[PDB]
DNA sequence: CACATGAAAAAAAAAATGAAAATGATTTCTGA
DNA sequence: TCAGAAATCATTTTATGCATGCATTTTTTTTTTCATGTG
């Protein structure tokens, strides 16, 4: 039999024909810098491969899915299973999901009530009755989802003044369908005796509720019957992602009035199955135990009484749930419930989700690969999290980890240090073996760094604390809170820490980020449920930097992000030699007509299509990738043309621009990040989260913020090595040493160490924290008996 | 570690609570009768559910996947695998599929031809430059796919002599587009200077070359692109299939002028790549060695030459190929070319292909099921299949087969056996053990036969062969078929026996099938290629018995397939309450107003829609599936409704309706053939193939045949028991008995040794065939020392 | 040799079916 | 005097919608004949 798992030739991306040899059924810990090709490795060709190797093999589909897939440049690799991927990019949207579902316990739920369940009003029962997804079971009018779409009044009509043949409601004015949107409504106006041209606010209130509902019949080769039903028509009828978000962004959700939300047919609520019993006490539905948290649905079905006989059936039902269920609960989520929806999960808990149904799904001889799954878990879960997956390996299941955490290694069977660099030179295997000569290594610095050789130190002095410039929240009650008020320094750097669903989330990002984003920037975001945000007169503007990608486009690129580009165009127009041939500094941008070629229009890389294939990407035969003209690339700025300076990385373009000031100190602030190996000509699209949110700051770190602005980061540690999070913390020292405040809510040990002000939120997440259990410097918070957070400060300092 | 298998609570179809417990990592056989639930014990309910719990993790779907699998009725199911299944339904239809692509062998000869393509006369070379499915391997002018399509102006027009005015084209009367068809065309004959009302052959050779392929004039204001390019368009623009192949069936494919059928661009294909060695002699292209037989091409590339250098990199690719076409050869597909198209594969050639892909990946940890391998595998390769699959089984896999043949069992690890009846009384689990049980077992069929306590008799006496009536094809010169004259037999049943790909299928479906069909049922199809049948005139049809099943609507049944419910409903209809109550016989039918339910429309279910789900059906709500009115069933012949009668079963039917000849004749006939299981109202899209083939044979033996019909038969033995085996040569005999003659392509034995004529083809498939050994009685052929059939004979005659 | 039943097709009948939004480039005036 | 925020204009990409349909095509259903026994 094949007990070890040999790859070799593996040439993808930065990685330099990299072969190596895994232990099987054994845990694999993946370890390196950022960009150093670890997660290159790990998921895109490893795991790629396992999946393509399998789901190539599927009958089905006459077809594999994804455009053929995908095809990493592997030469030679065996020992693999079918490939599993558990990572936060796998969140979805689709409204009849929930974590019942997901974690598949609502099934063996359902069949448990089947199984289990009496009218109690003063047989005929089957499972398919329980699933809201199901004919069988869903509410009549809600069509089994627990919403319902109701039009924003003031959202469709922000001026009611303007003539109604302007049409300036969105559907009315957009596209070459304007002009028909204008036809309709003109027809309309005589369909149903109304003005063209009345404003909404001189429209009376009947007319514009005859608009709201609309008319019939056929009136002039088209059809209008009400607001609501052409939007959904359009909806029903979507072709472009932008036209879903646009006309959803206004669809307000509102709880099905007869199904009371609960998106079940009344009747199979507990009219049918309130045979359950115990628990908290008393008796219970599905509704109910789904809108019960994770551990007390777990502490219900223990407790249940069913009943000898009826019990002989519903044993094994009930066994496999309790597993199911305690999985969950070692995964460290016992905060959710189960009807929560699907798409009300963050990343790192859609992988806590997908990692325990994993296990509870029973799968063996798979080969799993995880992105870092510590990431939202706070410390004190993660060494439960660790028996949890040794527990899966325990099945016979291969595991890949790319996690930086301490405590997963000197757990993990195997270690693979990549990266002895950053980019370009960070491709390469530096360690493969038992933690023990990783701690012996020399060049290793993932070893320097467990090993104590390098680390991060705690600052002697913290930054004092003003009272009397604070920004105090009071009255904040949403979702978990108790109704506290809590007070943000101001002009330093503060943490918030706590449990997982302590609700440090909602407390930051929409409570105060939507408050501050709505009263200074003047957004439109729902503040949540507070009373009042004192002391927003000493800041001007609010920053949160997230992963979202700077660019869209292929047009968008790190260069002319951060507005260095266009300083690199005009340096090139002041060349001797662009003077002589008078070019504009505008032309040396492949977004205007003068400097690209007409074939690639500057995207360097052209489509072609097959008769039954996805399109694909090939060079114009012109510029061969360069994106511009010849007589655009024939200009040497210091000897150099635009491309290859576009094309070179940021390390080699901060060693070019020296005797410039104005770039160069744009170029450091980037090396100073850890940016050094992207290029400055990589697009947008490409950069992976991390490096967005890395670019995001640093383009920030320049602009004179002038100690007036706040900034707010989510878990920004998120896939960093050692090295990374020291490289952010100095650019965020930088930032908060200009005057400004920044706030970030983190579990790491470090981060929260070095930083000036900590707030710790709740003794647990869900009902049991939601308060404030210590705040102060990390050095009197880790003094406070009743802060996780502050237990494990206490050894750290 | 997980080392066993085990499934609690199937249900699926006939099966009743089945519990399981099988040994991973063996050889696991599931035996029983057809239709007994070994199909969906296997496929419908262990596949099934691995194959969907592996890919509802995946992310790639946004969880639709493949409209979302199945969910089996499984109460618990532990040590699964992601499971993959082997069957026959696997028929890729891609043009860009082909036998090199799907076994990946045709990548690493990419690969190995990159490492080492000296550019001979006439470095800058890449796998993907080889690869017909990328631009830079396909040619500009076929796009790589090797054909182009066209068509003949005789077949598209069936009536030459007739008007082009109201659509002599076939095309052009579909619809009531005849009206615009005839007004471009009049417009065509306006200014290009044709008539209207001319006939095909009356108009000028000018005119049929130009409305063919278009004029550069504005006819009804619009330019006229061809009727070629018309129709090419018509079907680029429509997604309908079923509506579409009645267009497309018409066109004929021709080879790519300048590719010359090998798919790829000129300069990559030969001019360049021709550096290759020879056992023989000389130098091979890719385009060659895709052509060569996999044995030719193995044993070459056993004799390449290049190089130390060369050597020292292409190694292990050659031992990579090298292992590839040894599993090839070793499931026995020696004769197969490496460039044969998916399209033309057959069912079983196409299943052991995906067999030796799945060996040759080396995945470990799948759990692989598959249907029965060895159809279209003569018995002397079977050996070396089992030492195939043990191969996988030594992999770390865990093998499913459901299988009949004695070679395959006594080699198994684990035996199952369930169904002894394949209707409602026959599934369930009569044995479970490694093979010495199940020789033991009293009550298990497939026991019984395998002990030889009761297997198929050899026939006292074969049917004389008459040499003045035979029917005598010469000239058959087809494939690997070398101008060969056959004489079969008439009156007598003969079957065509060979080593796979001798060429047996070629002869008979392809060479007699047509000439016969378009002889005596007046089709068209091409009738291969041979100089002459003769002894024809003895015949009056042609049958032609398949898999394809009998209407894919579901108001077709077994019963009004047959014509027995128009006899039944003539009989309900002769009620003394029907006949006081005025109801005519088309009052039973469901499938006319006066009866059915209305809301029904008689198909006694509805189809329910919710936004992001599939189509669900449901029983009607008045109906309650009854697909009648409640007047209409209240008839009560013999104390039985028109719905109860559809309720019971084929043999339930047969005990029932004995005092009526004319349909009990029918029902015993359909009992005889071995489908008492069958219930009469069952749709007939949900019969597979197996039931198709047997309710056709059992109507055409009571088709009042008067000894002047031929019928030709596809291995009927696919997935059939022993006893099945036994019931069909019964039916085959009596069919036999009156006069008509059977002509079966079996490699199974048992029919072999049952007939009355065998001819034996080719020595070896491939080059080495298209010859006859022996032709006689099976103790002719037996005799001859230089057949393998014969050599498997001898111990049985 | 009438004849009833059982078959052979044929026609018939009906059920599908076919210009806004949204990052960059440009200019200004604005401050240090 | 010179380096930047901020507003503005381009691209470039925008979703341009409607209403049929009267013929075929494919099954079943119904009928008329039509040998083939049959007593
Ligand atoms: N979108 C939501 N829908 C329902 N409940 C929520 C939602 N967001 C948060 N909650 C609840 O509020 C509590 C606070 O959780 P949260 O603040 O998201 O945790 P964290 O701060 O660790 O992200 C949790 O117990 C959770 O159950
Ligand atoms: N479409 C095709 N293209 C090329 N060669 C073919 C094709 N069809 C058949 N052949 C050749 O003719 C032979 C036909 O054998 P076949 O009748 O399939 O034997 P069997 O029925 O036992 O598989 C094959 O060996 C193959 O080499
Ligand atoms: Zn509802
Ligand atoms: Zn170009
Ligand atoms: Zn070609
Ligand atoms: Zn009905």
């Amino acid at each position: 039999m094949a007990d070890r798992l040999i790859v070799k030739g593996a040439r993808e991306h930065n990685l330099r024909s990299v072969d190596l040899d895994l232990p099987r059924d054994a845990l694999i810990v993946f370890t390196g810098l950022s960009g150093s090709g670890k997660s290159s490795l790990a998921f895109d060709t490893i795991f790629a491969e396992g999946q393509r190797r399998y789901v190539e093999s599927l009958s089905a589909y006459a077809r594999q899915f994804l455009g053929q897939m995908d095809k990493p440049d592997v030469d030679f690799i065996e020992g693999l299973s079918p490939a599993v991927s558990i990572d936060q990019k796998s969140t979805n949207r689709n409204p009849r999901s929930t974590v019942g579902t997901i974690t598949e316990v609502y099934d063996y739920l359902r069949l448990l009530y089947a199984r289990a369940g009496t009218p109690h009003c003063p047989d005929d029962l089957e499972p398919r009755s329980f699933s809201f997804n199901s004919p069988y079971g869903a509410c009549p009018e809600c069509s089994g989802l627990g919403i319902r779409k109701e039009v924003d009044p003031e959202l469709v009509v922000p001026d009611p003044d303007r003539t109604l043949a302007q049409g300036a409601v969105a559907p009315w004015s957009n596209g070459h369908t304007a002009e028909y949107f204008t036809r309709m409504m003109a027809g309309l106006g005589e369909a149903l005796g109304f003005d063209v041209d009345t404003p909404w606010r001189k429209l009376p209130a009947k007319a514009r509720k005859a608009i709201l509902e609309g008319a019939d019949e056929q009136v002039h080769y088209a059809d209008f019957e009400g607001v609501l039903a052409f939007l959904q028509r359009k909806m029903s009828q979507t072709e472009s992602e932008q036209m879903k978000e646009r006309y959803e962004g206004f669809m307000r959700d509102v709880p099905c009035p007869v199904c009371a939300g609960t998106r079940l047919k009344p009747e199979i609520l507990a009219v049918t199955l309130a045979g359950e019993s115990k628990g908290e006490h008393g008796a219970k539905s599905i509704a109910e135990v789904c809108e019960l948290s994770i551990a007390d649905c777990a502490d219900f079905l223990n407790a249940l009484t069913l009943g000898p006989r009826e019990q002989a059936i519903a044993g094994q039902v009930l066994k496999e749930i309790r597993s199911r269920l305690g999985f969950l609960l070692d995964v460290g989520l016992e905060y959710l419930s189960l009807s929560r929806a699907a798409a009300t999960l963050s990343g790192g808990e859609a992988q806590r989700i997908r990692l325990a149904t994993q296990i509870g799904s029973g799968l063996v001889g798979v080969l799993y690969v995880l992105d870092e799954p510590s990431i939202g878990l706070h410390q004190r879960d993660n060494r439960r999290l660790i028996e949890t997956l040794t527990r899966l390996r325990d099945l016979g299941n291969t595991l890949i980890v790319v996690e930086h955490d301490e405590d997963t290694i000197e757990h993990a069977d195997w270690i693979v240090d990549i990266g002895p660099g950053a980019g370009e030179h960070g491709g390469r295997i530096v360690h493969s073996g038992p933690y023990d000569e990783l701690l012996r290594n020399k060049d290793s610095i993932t070893g320097a760094y467990l090993s104590g050789r390098e680390s991060i130190e705690i600052p002697a002095i913290r930054r004092s604390v003003d009272p009397r410039r604070q920004l105090t929240v009071v009255g904040a009650r949403e979702h978990n809170l108790r109704g506290i008020d809590v007070s943000f320094p101001l002009g330093v750097l503060t943490s918030v820490t706590g449990v997982s669903g302590s609700g440090k989330s909602t407390l930051v990002n929409d409570i105060l980020a939507a408050v501050l984003a709505n009263r200074l920037n003047g957004a439109r975001q729902v503040p949540g449920r507070h009373t009042r945000v004192t002391g927003l007169d000493y800041l001007d503007k609010l920053v949160r930097v997230d992963q979202s990608p700077i660019g869209r486009t292929p047009r968008s690129n790190p260069a002319t992000y951060t507005g260095v580009f266009d300083k690199i165009r005009t340096l090139f127009a002041a060349t001797t030699e662009a003077k002589v041939r008078g070019y504009q500094p505008g032309r040396f941008s492949f977004n205007v007509k003068g400097g690209r070629c007409e074939a690639c229009t500057g995207d360097g890389t052209i489509k072609i299509e097959m008769n039954f294939l996805p399109d694909v990407y090939v060079p114009c035969e012109v510029c061969q990738g360069a994106r511009y003209n010849r007589e655009t690339l024939e200009v040497h700025y210091k000897g150099k043309t635009v491309s290859e300076v576009l094309d070179m990385s940021i390390e080699e373009a901060a060693e070019f621009f020296e005797p410039i000031a104005g770039v160069h100190r744009y170029l450091r602030t980037l090396v100073d990040v850890g940016l050094g190996y992207v290029r400055l000509g990589q697009p947008a699209p490409t950069l992976s989260g991390g490096e967005a949110q890395r670019v995001k700051l640093a383009s920030e770190l320049q602009k004179r913020s002038t100690g007036r602005t706040v900034y707010i980061l989510d878990e920004p540690t998120t896939g960093l090595h050692f090295d990374d999070i020291r490289k952010l913390l100095n650019v965020i020292n930088g930032l908060v040493d200009k005057g400004n405040t920044v706030i970030v809510i983190e579990h790491n040990l470090d981060v929260i160490k070095t930083s000036d002000w900590i707030i710790d939120l709740g003794p647990e997440g869900g009902a049991g924290g939601g308060t404030v259990v210590a705040q102060g410097t990390p050095e009197d918070v880790a003094a406070v008996p009743a802060s996780y957070t502050g237990k494990f400060l206490a050894e750290v300092v």
